[PDB]
């Protein structure tokens, strides 16, 4: 909201590389998703009015399945072929996707949860503050929106290379998607989320009122905002997700980094270069300006 996800603003290389590679089909979903993704940001009491109905959730879950439907579709067909090698290196292509894969569902599923929780919590009270919940809503959404972002690219980047064409690896490719998810549904029955988002909680005719809400919404939010992660766990519900997630994130970015290194080393050797200072931020000394990325905060 200020640097966690704002660092990408000045770094259009992510939107340029994806728009050039993908084209528009996949870039569309992930493109429109980022719009409402950050739009969810709030501050003024207006947030309590929007919480009435799962608006950002319906729009988020709507696009989430879109980018995931187009990516998974083109992916399965992409796995059929790998880089121009087919010998041993291809073995890393199986694990590589495993990382970017778990990263997709992780953030995605985390999205619907952030809303379903934030809404299910406030809707249970209907008479609390907003900042107390915003403090965590800023960082949580910051890392949730940042990950899904830096991931969408780092993931689509590998799909651009696979377009090359392999021989033996062609068999291992199909295995990659099989090593990620099998019994489950892509990530974790995301469909089940589309149902909850519909739940909402209408009153009489103000369950949304986004019309006037959006007015002060962006006004106060952009005005200056009074939170900037002041470390104040109010809901302590959604924070758990980003907390336990941010921890495992290291396992993903790690396998995805070590693999990508050699993965792109075959086709080229400049990716790590532009990515060294053009990926998104590279986590400039820890995360969060104030409210550091809590590991778990116990239970």
């Amino acid at each position: 909201k200020v640097e966690q996800a704002v660092e990408t603003e000045p770094e259009p290389e992510l939107r340029q590389q994806t728009e050039w590679q993908s084209g528009q089909r996949w870039e569309l979903a992930l493109g429109r998703f980022w719009d409402y993704l950050r739009w969810v940001q709030t501050l003024s009491e207006q947030v309590q009015e929007e919480l009435l109905s799962s608006q950002v959730t319906q729009e988020l879950r709507a696009l989430m399945d879109e980018t995931m439907k187009e990516l998974k579709a083109y992916k399965s067909e992409l796995e059929e072929q790998l880089t121009p090698v087919a010998e041993e290196t291809r073995a890393r292509l199986s694990k590589e996707l495993q990382a970017a894969q778990a990263r997709l569902g992780a953030d995605m599923e985390d999205v619907c949860g952030r809303l379903v929780q934030y809404r299910g919590e406030v809707q249970a009270m209907l008479g609390q503050s907003t900042e107390e919940l915003r403090v965590r809503l800023a960082s949580h959404l910051r890392k949730l929106r940042k990950r899904l972002l830096r991931d969408a690219d780092d993931l689509q980047k590998r799909l651009a290379v696979y377009q090359a064409g392999a021989r033996e690896g062609a068999e291992r490719g199909l295995s990659a998607i099989r090593e990620r998810l099998g019994p489950l549904v892509e990530q974790g029955r995301v469909r089940a989320a589309t149902v909850g988002s519909l739940a909402g909680q209408p009153l009489q005719e103000r369950a949304q009122a986004w019309g006037e809400r959006l007015r002060a919404r962006m006004e106060e939010m952009g005005s200056r905002t009074r939170d900037r992660l002041d470390e104040v766990k109010e809901q302590v519900a959604e924070v758990r997700a980003k907390l336990e997630e941010q921890a495992q994130q290291i396992r993903l970015q790690a396998e995805a980094a070590q693999a990508r290194l050699k993965s792109r080393f075959e086709p080229l050797a400049e990716d790590m270069q532009r990515q060294w200072a053009g990926q998104v931020e590279k986590v400039q000394a820890a995360e969060g300006t104030s409210a550091a990325p809590v590991p778990s905060d116990n239970h």
